[PDB]
């Protein structure tokens, strides 16, 4: 036993996780293993149905539509609502993973991140000798449309902040540090959610066909349907934080610096992810040698 400097490292799964489920938009059912990945392969989805299997990187360039989830493509080949998985490997820290999935739509599981988290911390991490590249965000870079808003500001940590503006009767500001705030207890538990108002019209396009109590807070004109209630006070505007920690992971990379969202979604923030990529200006990537001089810390493995 020894005293010294150590890399902050990069992370893989230690054992493979297999679930079930079905997606939220396209109803299918679906078969999801999580493998370990070696060094600098980050995540990457695989489409095991498929024969070859189609292999697509989890990474902003390989984003297609953006309407309703953050979808995946190559050439004609999708994957579906990968946003609260993605949100569980950023806020567990892993760098390297392959997804398998036997469909095209990533499962919804209990709508939260909760039971990805869940699996995840059951098999166990496995550092790895490398260490982890962060993306430190230098500049503000900001992306508006309308009244929408998604911006980027230096910060030494990480950070997010989040508002909302729903004139409904169920109500819309959140922010979440993660020098104090746990991702796992106060975040990652935050569930999908749905107006009753928009339920007929989505099924009637073929989407939400798995949506259901079991796995979205249901709104209707005035309340919460579901009988049990909500997790957190403002659990609306903690699963918006959600995804937005699992859209920006499409960067490759965990951040360091602070994200602003005001009324913002899947698409500009995607928008957002490639005006930064490509203002080279704004960021930087980087590593630590002394963990303990770093301005972000992680759970044990
Ligand atoms: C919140 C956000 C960002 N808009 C998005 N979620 C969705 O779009 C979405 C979530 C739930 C439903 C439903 C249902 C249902 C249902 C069945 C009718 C009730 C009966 O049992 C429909 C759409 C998201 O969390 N994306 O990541
Ligand atoms: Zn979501």
């Amino acid at each position: 036993h020894h005293e010294g400097a150590g890399t902050i490292k990069q992370r893989t799964l230690k054992n493979i996780i297999r679930a079930t489920g079905v997606g939220l938009h396209s109803g299918e059912k679906v078969y999801l293993t999580l493998k370990p990945a070696p060094v600098d392969t980050g995540i990457v989805f695989s489409r095991t149905d498929l024969d070859p299997v189609v292999e697509i990187p989890a990474r902003a360039e390989n984003v297609g539509e953006t309407t309703m989830s953050t979808t995946l493509v190559k050439g004609d080949v999708k994957v579906d609502t990968v946003e609260h998985l993605l949100s569980a490997m950023a806020g567990l820290g892993i760098d390297n993973a392959y997804v398998e999935l036997s469909a095209s739509e990533v499962p919804i599981m209990d709508g939260s991140a909760g039971p990805f988290v869940f699996l995840i911390q059951s098999a166990g991490l496995q550092e790895q000798e490398a260490a982890k590249k962060f993306i430190r965000i230098k500049r503000e870079v900001s992306v508006e449309e309308g009244d929408k808003r998604a911006v980027f500001v230096p910060f030494d940590g990480f950070k997010v902040s989040f508002e909302i503006d729903f004139d409904h009767p169920v109500f819309q500001q959140a922010s979440v540090d993660f020098s104090s705030t746990s991702f796992v207890k106060e975040v990652s538990r935050a569930r999908t959610f749905g107006f009753m108002r928009d339920i007929e019209y989505l099924r009637s396009q073929n989407l939400a066909l798995g949506g259901s109590v079991e796995n979205a807070i249901v709104v209707d004109e005035n309340r919460v349907l579901n009988e049990d209630g909500l997790r957190y006070e403002d659990e609306f505007v903690k699963h918006k934080i959600l995804d937005a920690i699992g859209d920006l992971y499409l960067l490759g990379n965990s951040l360091i610096g602070e994200f602003r969202g005001f009324k913002s979604g899947h698409a500009l923030n995607n928008q957002l992810l490639r005006t930064l990529i490509a203002d080279k200006d704004a960021w930087e990537v980087v590593t630590f040698e002394d963990a303990r001089t770093a301005p972000i810390s992680y759970m044990r493995p």
